[PDB]
């Protein structure tokens, strides 16, 4: 019987773009482990992705993951865009590069190593783990220690 793990993620910025942060809760057999980190300058989308990335990468063996988030950016990514992007070797129709391809590739990579089961949520109501993640992300964004080297900023 494959290890079953639940993952909750959320990421955001104190003004977008701006100081950002993410928070993830990885639960297993009633025991939970927290994950968080703050960056000097980044965007909401990157954080939403980072959260899922770090959590998934934390796993050290094949598992059955039940990933839950309220991020539409990640939702649409996984549900639609992600498939088409890979076909065109990571490049939109108008030849423009896909945004945050660095993090997307990383997420995809991590995803393929487990049996994911996505669960898209609406608000905080009836979703305590997620609310908690949001809390983690904000606190981390208050005093960021890391730096998002993959963030371009751009003129």
């Amino acid at each position: 019987m494959l290890k079953r793990v639940e993952i909750f993620t959320d990421g955001s910025c104190l003004g977008n773009p701006g100081p950002g942060g993410y928070g993830a809760i990885l639960r297993y057999r009633g025991r939970e482990k927290t994950f968080s980190a703050g960056y000097t300058r980044t965007t909401n989308n990157r954080m939403e992705l980072m959260a899922a990335i770090v959590a998934l990468e934390a796993l050290k063996e094949h598992c059955e993951v039940i990933l839950s988030t309220d991020s539409q950016y990640v939702r649409q990514g996984i549900t639609q865009w992600i498939h088409n992007w890979k076909k065109r070797g990571w490049k939109k129709a108008d030849k423009k590069p896909v945004k945050n391809v660095d993090l997307w590739k990383r997420l995809d990579a991590a995803l393929g190593r487990h049996k994911i089961k996505w669960e898209w949520v609406k608000g905080h109501a009836g979703h305590p783990e997620n609310e908690r993640c949001d809390e983690l992300a904000r606190a981390a964004a208050m005093k960021p220690k890391l730096e998002d080297t993959g963030y371009q900023v751009e003129v």
